[PDB]
This record gives C-alpha cells, sequence and structure tokens, in this order.
C-alpha cells in the first residue's frame, strides 16, 4: 500500500553521460500520479545527492570510479533500508545499474530472505577480474552473490558490502548479450536464467511461472525486481547506453510486471539505465521514459483489463 520513490542519479558505473537524468525523465513521464491512482501511499525521497570522493583513481588500471560508486551505493543502501524498514515498497529510479549494489544491499538489510528477479539484456555478473570494460554497472551481481566472493577482490569503497544473495535466489529474464566469463559463471554456479531464446521457446507466461517456482515455490519471500530498461527491444527503449537488438516486446514487459504484482510479494524495484541524452529525438526520450513508468505502474497493479 505504501511506496517509497528514490531518485538515484548514478552515472559513474559507466562512461556515457546522461543516465543521471533518468530519474527526472521518469518523474516527468508522470510516475507519481500513476502510482497514486493505483492506491499507493507515496513517500518521495526526491533525487539523492551522493558524496564525492577525491582522487578516485581507477582500480587496477581498469575499474573506473570504484570509491565513488562504492560510497554512493553505501549511502543509497542506507536510504533503502530505512524506507523498507518503515514499511514501504521501495522504487529506485536510475541512474546506471551499479546502483543495484546499494538497493539490494539496503533491501536485504531489512529483508534477508529476499529473492531477485533481474530483467536485463545483460547478466551484469562480471567480476573485477573478468570485466572487459571496467564499468561497474556490468558487475553489480558479482558483489552480491554469496557463492562468488572467493573470486571477487576487495575494491576501494566496497568494504561495507556483505554478499546477501545466494545463487539459487536470483533469476534472470531477457538475456541476450552475455560475456564468455559471465556464461561460465552462470553455468558453474547453476544460476537460473531465461534468455530471449528461452522466451521464444516457452513464452513469457511459462517463463514467469517457472521463475516464481524457482524463487517462491517453497516459501513466500519478498521480491526485489531489478529492471534494466535495455531488456526491452531498442525499438521500444532506444534511450539507453547498451541497447541490444531482439529484446522484450512491450507486451512481454508488461506481463513480467503484472506477474510480479500478482505475487503480492514485491518489496523493492529498480528501474535503471534510462538515458534521455542518448535519444536521437525528444520523442525517443519520452517514449523510453513512458515505458519505464508503464513497467513500474504494472508492477504495482496497473492491469490491461480494468
Ligand atoms: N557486459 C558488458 C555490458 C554491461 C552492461 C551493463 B547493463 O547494466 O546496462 O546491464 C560490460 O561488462 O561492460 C559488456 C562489455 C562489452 C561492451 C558492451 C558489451 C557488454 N560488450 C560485450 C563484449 C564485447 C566484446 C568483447 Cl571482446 C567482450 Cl569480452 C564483451
Ligand atoms: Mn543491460
Ligand atoms: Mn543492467
Amino acid at each position: 500500500h505504501s511506496v517509497a520513490v528514490i531518485g538515484a542519479p548514478f552515472s559513474q558505473g559507466q562512461k556515457r553521460k546522461g543516465v543521471e537524468h533518468g530519474p527526472a525523465a521518469i518523474r516527468e513521464a508522470g510516475l507519481m500520479k500513476r502510482l497514486s491512482s493505483l492506491g499507493c501511499h507515496l513517500k518521495d525521497f526526491g533525487d539523492l545527492s551522493f558524496t564525492p570522493v577525491p582522487k578516485d583513481d581507477l582500480y587496477n588500471n581498469l575499474i573506473v570510479n570504484p570509491r565513488s560508486v562504492g560510497l554512493a551505493n553505501q549511502e543509497l543502501a542506507e536510504v533503502v533500508s530505512r524506507a523498507v524498514s518503515d514499511g514501504y515498497s521501495c522504487v529506485t529510479l536510475g541512474g546506471d545499474h551499479s546502483l543495484a549494489i546499494g538497493t539490494i544491499s539496503g533491501h536485504a538489510r531489512h529483508c534477508p530472505d529476499l529473492c531477485v528477479v533481474w530483467v536485463d539484456a545483460h547478466a551484469d555478473i562480471n567480476t573485477p577480474l573478468t570485466t572487459s570494460s571496467g564499468n561497474l554497472h556490468g558487475q553489480p551481481v558479482s558483489f552480491l552473490l554469496r557463492e562468488l566472493q572467493d573470486k571477487v577482490p576487495q575494491l576501494p569503497g566496497f568494504s561495507w558490502i556483505k554478499p546477501c544473495i545466494s545463487s539459487a535466489s536470483i533469476v534472470y529474464i531477457g538475456l541476450r548479450d552475455v560475456d564468455p566469463p559471465e556464461h561460465f559463471i552462470l553455468k558453474n554456479y547453476d544460476i537460473q536464467y531465461f534468455s530471449m531464446r528461452d522466451i521464444d521457446r516457452l513464452g513469457i507466461q511459462k517463463v514467469m511461472e517457472r521463475t516464481f517456482d524457482l524463487l517462491i515455490g517453497k516459501r513466500q519471500r519478498p521480491i526485489h525486481l531489478s529492471f534494466d530498461i535495455d531488456a526491452f527491444d531498442p525499438t521500444l527503449a532506444p534511450a539507453t547506453g547498451t541497447p541490444v537488438v531482439g529484446g522484450l516486446t512491450y507486451r512481454e514487459g508488461m506481463y513480467i510486471a503484472e506477474e510480479i504484482h500478482n505475487t503480492g510479494l514485491l518489496s523493492a524495484l529498480d528501474l535503471v539505465e534510462v538515458n534521455p541524452q542518448l535519444a536521437t529525438s525528444e520523442e525517443e526520450a519520452k517514449t523510453t521514459a513512458n515505458l519505464a513508468v508503464d513497467v513500474i505502474a504494472s508492477s504495482f497493479g496497473q492491469t490491461r483489463e480494468g
């Protein structure tokens, strides 16, 4: 009944300017009214300002902004933890996907038995030793998964993080651009995923059925939905940093969100990677933002049948 909205204008998990304007873009697309109309009591935390870190040199000549991303996530986790502890379902607007380190950490701080539904073209599970880009937004899951920590070096600014997710407690949906070390990780740790190919075969209804059976088939658990807008086909969500052809249709995305709502267990949601500056037109920017609002609203009960 109660929803907290937090703007997290992270951009330092990656290298493209503009994703810090995602939260404003999503708000301007009418998020707050849409949620209110659904009966959500709202607490708006506004857009957070994160503490800068002087001299945040690369880590290992490769990983960018680790102290800045680490500290921003620590601060974000504090806000998320507080909101969830006060009884709010916590919606965080990104910002790049490295913020999931903070939202999931903060969420788990109040709800340790949470499970994660990760909707994304990408697995975001590179470690600092496997990333080819050095961009933390392609690594957040590696810092969160319990089974991987012997393979994850300690980054400056990251010491506060305690891995809070087990490999059996996250399911990916949407995957179509997975790096070879990520594929190894997913297979070696038996992490379950439904790639676009699996969706082509099963259909989104069976995908959602199987996802919930894996995560909440044995017991009810609070659900953390981490939704990267690039899960959608680039024709629908062009304003994003790493678009990949052959993504979710509009209807598939809504269906995912509807099924999330239908569990009655949604406890926190990330909507990340909307970058209005990468739109070639104001129309492309607005449609991406409108789509983000649609995902969030559907996750909190908007239906297509009244
Ligand atoms: N895994 C990425 C992309 C992460 C995107 C993060 B997000 O939050 O938007 O899902 C990364 O770690 O940076 C990949 C790196 C690389 C640049 C963009 C895309 C994805 N590329 C895949 C790729 C391409 C070429 C090579 Cl040689 C390799 Cl190893 C991997
Ligand atoms: Mn992605
Ligand atoms: Mn992502």
